[PDB]
């Protein structure tokens, strides 16, 4: 562990990726919001993976929270799962510092075209959604930072819902969301993901939500949210952070 | 209301229509598997539109019927809404003439450009869905018809759902679906809707669906479906008939 | 030759595609007005290819007509290339009865999921369009019939030009084609193509060119052209390929 | 004149522009690269653009210079029409200060999302393009800054070509453009333009050109080229500065 996490990823990232692949990346984030790290295009190794799961699978179990609410900040849009706080993924050491590694971040600084600075909210930093009931769903948002590392660790059949769909190039207005009225507008880009999946999401500027799932079964991510230079010295708004408070203003039954 | 129905809907249209601006219409139809007649593109009278939702209204009050179940045809997609079944809209004189329209077929058949024949199954020649609770949809799911009239009577705001959902350029496999996989690999055409909007749809062709009510409410559309030449001759598989048979096998 | 041509094509496309996989197909080509034969779906076997190249290369020396002008009918598009009439083509008897073939039609049917009839003007039925030439060029157009497959022959680099255009869900007024107004308002494919390959063109609603080429190159495609139940009255007066001196060409 | 311009422009764009309007027109700007002023969304008081129009056509007449070469760094695309250099237009007041304009820079920022710095290179500071002849175009290229406001003072008919083709979310590989290969792989968007129309740019991931004129027409434009924070202290390179010098390293005719 320790520095050779770093080491060890510097040179799982040398073998598959160049400054050239890594602008077709770039140029692929800024069309869709979104690049997918999948059996061709890996990110970290299995091992790292795999322990990065197993902690997942141990903050769950022993702080799974439930969530059944509606966000007004986002239209009504329901939020149907499970969820595991910021503050208690921060006491795994393993997350924690690899969420503020210099090789992950500096890589893909090169498909964020700027720079990934881990400078949010305590509340905010990881989130842990578990969804395993039919019509679980994280509804139609945006989100409060610029960037994050969202971590498929466990995906039902495509055929079981739970893709990722989403609207690039669109604005969250807390006040007037136009959810319904952005879909109109523009077109939807449905994105599968499989069990030990990553993906980056621009999420600020793009509309994105999880197709519900057609029944039980189990969606387990892992969210790691940073900030750009946007980001910083920016006024948190809304009083909609429903996944650290239950009960907040925007959170409605 | 009488025969002359179609003398004042041709004078209506030619007051609107040209065929170059139904040659618009006709690549809008074939881009997309849609066309609306809104607002500012209208397709029957307002005081004959008027009389076929009073038609309409009468039929939801008299023959209404709950559906709340899943077809395995269309990938287990939901059908929760109420229904009015095609055999009774038929009764109705004034929908089943002007679904035979001469001046209201030739018409949408510069969009199609292809001949409507309105001759399908006596099960599928009309059909009324009412939704007016939270959830309801009708979900993912083809035609098994080339072309359809949808009469968008009554829709709720935009922010309650109540949206047509669209993916053009796909084909209907009952045994294989294949609909998640479909939009992972395709882009959606969401298509707002208002009341006493009309559209056309390609039903055959186009994966679409209703996004569902997010809260209670009152979604009523009008479907006159009817068949194209690739249509006849060719038999009904599925066993997936649920707007006639609630208990359908699929 | 003989029959065995139609025996042997129904052997080589029933070991490359499954009435599912052809349904896939039917979605591209009415999506995108356009579905390419490459390498991963090769359309005829390549001795059967070969011998319809060595014809068209043969028709190319012996009936090569240059043509340079333009079509006021397609808002005066640019027609710069060499052509082989179709009534010197229909002599070969390969590309003639391989043109209505049962086999070839009845498999293509089931993209355009309609009938394929080989019935259309005796000047139309192919063609063979011949650019070797800085700045040759198919310009922006449609076709009079609904139906079209390209024989990709011999095609120059990507960085050459030569590369198909296409924008689909279109329609020909001859009075008012208005291209360039619909190239502001839609989006262009751009299909590039190499050696070998062949496509199937919905000719009629597909406002389609090939991209000039950037210099001195060789760019060569047989046209079998096919219509529909629609196509069975030609206006316009732009026949160009059969009569240099069309009443729509000018220069 | 003088500091009159910007309270006069500040008005305009007050009564004509609202923060939530502004945040449609960065969607816009963002999902295409460009972003048009037209009569529905004029930029500066018809009175302004007069003055900035009769300035140009007096440099041109002075100062025109033909072009007739290919950019071997853009795939040999061709570049025919007359040009006005940077420094020659920076001679103008009018159009000097107007780049720099506090009022201009700062509503245009909230498409860019992002500063807008006018601190480029004193040769790419301005540049008015003038084609006249058939076969006359810019070809195939991006910009080596982020930023370009372009002047559309005089289009010829929309059937004498001229107007700009775009391929947003792209990136310039001097060493390796594959022109002709993005285009294959992309979707064009064709962008008519009439005279007195105004137009933001994205230059450096917006693969775009001007389709070349069909006959003997009159196509001007004048360019406001400007950085982002991304442009500053980035060595430029190529050798491929054809408007400036005629005979540069990647200039061939
Ligand atoms: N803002 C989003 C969730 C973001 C929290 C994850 N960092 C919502 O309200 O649904
Ligand atoms: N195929 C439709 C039913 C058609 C009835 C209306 N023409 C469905 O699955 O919902
Ligand atoms: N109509 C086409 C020519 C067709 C040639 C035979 N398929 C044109 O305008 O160029
Ligand atoms: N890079 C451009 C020139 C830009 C000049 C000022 N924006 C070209 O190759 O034509
Ligand atoms: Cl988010
Ligand atoms: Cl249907
Ligand atoms: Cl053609
Ligand atoms: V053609």
């Amino acid at each position: 562990n320790v520095e050779q996490i770093d080491e060890n990823l510097a040179k799982f990232l040398a073998e598959r990726y160049t400054p050239e692949s890594v602008a077709q990346l770039a140029d692929r984030f800024h069309r869709f919001g979104f690049v997918k790290f999948d059996a061709a295009n890996r990110l970290v190794p299995d091992e790292l993976q795999t322990a990065v799961r197993e902690e997942c699978d141990l903050l769950i179990e022993q702080h799974k929270e439930r969530r059944n609410l509606l966000l007004s900040t986002t239209g009504n849009t329901p939020r149907r799962m499970s969820v595991v706080k910021s503050e208690e993924i921060e006491k795994s050491e393993l997350i924690s510092t690899l969420s503020r590694s210099e090789v992950l971040l500096g890589f893909l600084a090169g498909i964020t075209r700027e720079e990934i600075i881990p400078e949010v909210s305590s509340d905010e930093r990881y989130l842990i959604t578990h969804q395993e009931f039919k019509s679980d769903t994280h509804g139609w948002h945006w989100g409060d930072y610029s960037f994050a590392l969202n971590w498929a660790l466990r995906m039902p059949p495509i055929e079981h819902g739970g893709m990722l769909q989403a609207v690039p190039h669109t604005h969250w207005d807390k006040s007037n969301p136009r959810i319904n009225q952005t879909l109109c507008e523009r077109e939807i880009n449905t994105h599968g993901l499989e069990s030990g999946d990553l993906y980056l999401l621009r999420t600020d500027t793009t509309l994105h939500r999880t197709v519900p799932l057609s029944e039980d079964s189990t969606r387990t991510i892992l969210n790691m949210t940073w900030a750009a230079k946007r980001d910083l010295e920016k006024d948190l708004v809304g009083n909609d952070r429903w996944w650290e408070n239950p009960e907040a203003e925007a959170a409605r039954a």
